């Protein structure tokens, strides 16, 4: 069933209208260029001053805490790499709003005791995005994740860890493997995240539909 | 060998054909995104009124019949989703029609009776683009595969589904697995569509440079 | 640790580094598109007249011999394909210099006596790019990888070669299995390109500072 209500900006449309789109999706991407190779600056100017971002091994944070125990999972040797998988964008020319839909997979590199493996979600990131009055330009003030499915992949295309029932059970189906393997870690793993189903399936479309209509949001779903 | 008999507008050039070949960009890369999140008015979008579209499990298919039958697909478990791998456009700006080139992965999530697998297969869509004189909208008339490659995924790591030769046999070299798993799902393959090499390889070649030059095509290659 | 010493145009600015940024991240999505494809006049047309490129398996050579070499190579069967990952760019608009940063899989397709196997390396292409005073184009002049990791992938999902350690061991890591398996097809490995970490990753920023700052840069790390 189609999840949008109406439809918004994301094809042709004016040389504005393009650039607009085109502007947003550089953002997107900045997340996975920037991130994986530890550009700081770059990526915190993708963020409005007041941002929040999601993720399962963090649950929500400000991005500047968001960062700072980013730093600190990687100088511990966390290895986190992202593959961008196709990035448009909806855009509300009138309310200064815009959502980039940016299909990923998130490819986490792990140890177990020595086997070595990566477990790849493939997932799909949404930026909500405003643009400044004055200056003209975009930020992101809010990032949230879709969970789509995930798997474990040998790297030596022999070896692979073994996770129980038991262990898989407590994730929502898309992230099982990545929640149980960050969780190996000392991560406190977020169970609220939507997937491509369900409660928060429909709750996160009415949340991007807010954004585009010009409201506050709500995307903090433990209070 | 270079397959392409002559260049067209690919790189640099006016803001305009810059412009041109960012909406087609964007209309290649509305497949994964949509179809992916049942996004049906934003997929159906991307078409001209007389569409027609070609893939392994369906053979060609006007769009709005494609459509219906993925729905019915989805409701019944399929699960195909699309990782884009590297878009860019040809164009031609007197004919008004452009080739869309989007490298991509389809990977489709299989049960084998339970194992659960992938097939993840590396192919190229060829988007046959063409500019509305009155409104400039780029619309997709056709889209038609160039299948590569193709593999099975364990998800759990340890297991995998098992195919004989004489199963994987029938279907070109670059889709066998995709083809032969989705053969069992009921699914009548389609043999003939085009390859890393060969017959269908070049005559892909040929339509698209038929469009290129704004002639009508022949990608119906059953009669 | 934040490798950039300071920051250039990458997101928003006017339409014009819009488009400047939009044109160079074309070129870097060229060389998978390209050079899959045997697109040779395309992927000729990315490039400066005096280019250079830097791989694995070929070490530095001039842009036309190595497509003399890609040309022989896929002659005898090489298999070599690429994922494109997220391309953003660096832009120095006041010297007419650009770094493409392009996330990629390289995907190398190969036989063990038969055994089919894929190696697939996370890496970054970093495209040095000049615009042509007088007609406004961007070309690249160099081409250049950051190596972050790799892994054996089954073809069939239950065979896959083995390697030493000794065989990998005197590769860097993040290209051990791809150097392993591109020196039994009988190439010489160049060991000294950059990866995730060490002194030829502080090497790259600092050439890729220079080639923003409007330096010649040094990217041959041999004499
Ligand atoms: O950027 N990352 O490190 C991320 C982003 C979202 C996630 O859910 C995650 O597990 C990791
Ligand atoms: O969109 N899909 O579902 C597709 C498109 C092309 C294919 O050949 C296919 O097997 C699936
Ligand atoms: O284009 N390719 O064939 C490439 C480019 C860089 C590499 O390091 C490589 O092993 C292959
Ligand atoms: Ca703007
Ligand atoms: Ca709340
Ligand atoms: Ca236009
Ligand atoms: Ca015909
Ligand atoms: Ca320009
Ligand atoms: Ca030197
Ligand atoms: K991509």
């Amino acid at each position: 069933l189609d999840p949008h209500s109406k439809c918004y900006s994301h094809i042709n449309g004016s040389a504005e209208e393009l650039l607009d789109r085109l502007a947003v999706s550089e953002l997107c991407k900045g997340w996975p260029v920037y991130r994986d190779a530890s550009e700081w600056k770059n990526y915190r100017s993708l963020f409005t001053e007041d941002a929040t971002v999601w993720t399962t091994w963090s649950g929500p944070r400000p991005v500047d805490e968001f960062i700072t125990i980013s730093k600190a999972g990687k100088e511990q040797g966390v290895f986190i790499m992202h593959r961008e998988c196709g990035t448009l964008v909806e855009l509300s020319p009138q309310q200064g709003r815009a959502i980039g839909k940016m299909k990923a997979t998130i490819t986490q590199r792990f140890s177990f005791p020595a086997i070595e493996f990566d477990v790849d979600c493939d997932c799909r990131f949404i930026f909500f995005c405003e643009k400044d009055t004055a200056s003209g330009a975009w930020k992101a003030k809010y990032v949230k994740l879709f969970y789509e499915k995930d798997k474990v992949v040998s790297v030596d295309g022999h070896q692979a860890p073994k996770f129980t029932k038991d262990e898989l059970a407590k994730y929502p189906q898309g992230y099982r493997y990545l929640g149980a393997a960050q969780a190996r870690l000392g991560y406190d793993i977020d169970l609220q995240l939507p997937t491509s189903s369900g409660q928060l399936w429909d709750r996160m479309y009415g949340e991007m539909e807010n954004w585009l209509g010009g409201n506050k949001v709500d995307l903090f779903w433990e209070h």
